[PDB]
């Protein structure tokens, strides 16, 4: 019997808290993982990008005795914990993605979030595919720029032409923003934002009757298909995007259901983000592990007393060589980086039926369509 | 008599901050009380370390710290800063983030956003339609980001390239000059800088085709010998008023104190430059406020400082002349977004200020 750590958001409850705690009730429930071993867990609720509380909140789980932290996911919450845990040696459990740094040596961590240079590497194979020559990259917040670099400097060694633009704060500000690109005849269009961000951009878009067949957006974000896309069906558009979650797969849809189990904002209800299907994916894949190390026992270290963590270089090794089918597919981490820069992905486009499968994409094959 | 805080990676910032409180302390004019100060060294990247090595000088009894050169270091020592309430000193940029809500700290560096717009102004002035622009590390794509999103309001059409090894900088030049690459901009340390520039001359590439810029501040404390008479253009900024003799002299008794690369020796370097700057802007900030006391605040005991909101309020509003010029902060985000620039290119004398700049009046020549 072992315990885990959780950092979230405070606030109504979070999506990957459930999913975390779900996750951990269906590793106890289930036999084939801790047939002699038992799951409690300890959550923190943190105001995100605030370093400080998340590293007290950290200390107060590491003293408790936890045998690996699922920080928070936020930028400098999560750098904290990151540096925190690689000190003590307890292996830190990321589930988004993050600015690394070629500085930064820590190795007490990995991230399941599928590593954001095979997406941008995806992309411009799925701009190469439709033949684009021009194209409009328009992002959210500005490490939208360090996240999709590969397609950036994408013009440099081929033959692209691609303006740049951004968003201010406000949704609906979006507006004049759609004017330039439509005044400009930029049909191609890449967004890089949030699905929530996202339902709100088309839904003006559409105001500006900027929904015709001329146009083709693709999207960034993994959760494109949670999309309440009924306006646009015969509207002519058409919309790209990525899937990382298996939801063709039964077993995967049987665990979204009884997950769902537990506004007019463009979204569909009772849908499983991949932020919560990661987290959930997280327990599933450190569950695999400490499977495979049944020597294993937490113990309370003090952050201002200098102590490793006993068995965090055999947790930590067992951690980033662990194969696992999950929600996502299979999951497994580059040994150089502990960063999952190999898995599958599956292209869908909206049709006149709505979004569906029209192909799929992996680092390794490259793209594969069914035409 | 009050004590500051300071934490470095002997360091160049480090020397600039103690000369600093030194020079104020034999200064009358400022402290007619006296700065002792805390140093501690960190590994630089390192959140915790960090953290608490800023704890220990928070208990000890700062009035202000000058926290790390790094992003995650910075970071951290500003939410622990903004926290208990203590001011946050930064001589360099850090990507901020909108989310984050942390006001007890301020920016010397002069705003990148300004200087994005300072590097435009003077590609308008070229009349440059191609242009590569090549950056070091990832972070430089959101530091000149007003740059890359000119091609939509504009008529520019420009590529973009990263390097890996300096010297694994031949197979990136063999690119542009393949690609008739000759107009490019170029963000990175004066230290890469001088480190390619040796081998763009290598290949043949410092004729009078090509034209390079440069973020790079310190430019102008390169060796620019071997491309005097090449017939290259080079063009830079720099904030460091070294025209003007009382920061020459100060300059000079500074490189009193403390290889082949490219660099010239017994130069200040901007970020020494600033850091010196800091102690004088928060001198003046204390000079305003003589009630002030330091005070030992736990990290553990939830303690705001005192005289904080009053402190970081002196500090954000002070307007000081320094060796970087006018120095005054955006009221909003107390960040130095005005500040004067001087634009400076290679001739066949050397490097020489050929005009000025500012987010104001725009970009001045002296033609
Ligand atoms: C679109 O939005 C505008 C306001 O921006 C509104 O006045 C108008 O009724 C809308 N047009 C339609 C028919 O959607
Ligand atoms: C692992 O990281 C290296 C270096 O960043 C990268 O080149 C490689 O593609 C990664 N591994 C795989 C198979 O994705
Ligand atoms: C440039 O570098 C090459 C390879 O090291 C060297 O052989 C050559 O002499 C250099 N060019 C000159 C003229 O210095
Ligand atoms: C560089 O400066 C000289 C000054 O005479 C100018 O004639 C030339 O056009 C410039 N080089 C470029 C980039 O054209
Ligand atoms: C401060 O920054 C804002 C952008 O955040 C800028 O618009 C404003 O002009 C600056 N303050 C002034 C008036 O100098
Ligand atoms: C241009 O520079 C001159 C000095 O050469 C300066 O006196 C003048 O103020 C500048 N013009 C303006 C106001 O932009």
């Amino acid at each position: 019997v072992l315990r885990f750590g959780g950092i979230f958001e405070y606030v109504p409850m979070g999506a990957e808290e459930l999913a975390f705690r779900f996750a951990v009730n269906t590793i106890n429930r289930n036999r084939t993982l801790l047939p002699n071993t038992t799951l409690t867990y300890d959550t923190q609720k943190i105001n995100l990008y605030d370093s400080f509380e998340a590293s007290k909140k950290a200390c107060d789980q590491l003293s408790l005795g936890v045998a690996a932290i699922f920080g928070p996911s936020h930028s400098s919450s999560a750098n904290a914990v990151q540096s925190i845990c690689n000190a003590l040696g307890v292996p830190h459990i990321q589930t988004r993605w993050k600015h690394q740094v070629s500085d930064n040596k820590d190795s007490f961590y990995v991230s399941l979030y599928p590593d954001f240079s095979s997406l941008s590497r995806a992309i411009l194979d799925l701009v190469q595919f439709f033949k684009w020559k021009t194209v409009t990259v328009v992002y959210d917040d500005s490490t939208g720029l360090i996240r999709l670099q590969e397609l950036i400097k994408a013009p440099s060694r081929y033959n692209l032409r691609l303006k740049i633009r951004q968003l201010p704060a406000d949704t609906k500000d979006a507006k004049p923003l759609l004017k330039e690109m439509k005044r400009g005849k930029e049909f191609h269009v890449i967004f890089d934002c949030s699905h929530e961000m996202a339902a709100g951009i088309l839904k003006q878009a559409l105001n500006m009757s900027m929904m015709t067949e001329y146009y083709h957006y693709i999207f960034t974000t993994l959760d494109l298909f949670a999309l309440d896309v009924e306006p646009y069906r015969y509207s002519g558009v058409n919309m790209t995007g990525f899937r990382i979650l298996n939801t063709e797969n039964t077993q995967v849809s049987s665990i979204i259901e009884k997950w769902s189990m537990e506004p007019d904002s463009g979204l569909l209800d009772g849908f499983m983000t991949t932020d919560a299907a990661l987290m959930y994916d997280a327990v599933h894949v450190v569950s695999v592990a400490v499977q495979q190390f049944p020597q294993m026992t937490v113990s309370s270290l003090q952050c201002n007393r200098h102590k490793p963590w006993r068995f965090g270089t055999r947790f930590m090794s067992l951690i980033k060589e662990a194969h696992w089918e999950g929600l996502t597919g299979r999951i497994t981490f580059n040994k150089t980086n502990g960063l999952r820069t190999d898995f599958d992905l599956d292209v869908i486009s909206l049709k006149e039926e709505g979004l569906e499968k029209i192909g799929t994409w992996d680092p390794a094959s490259g793209l594969n369509m069914t035409e």
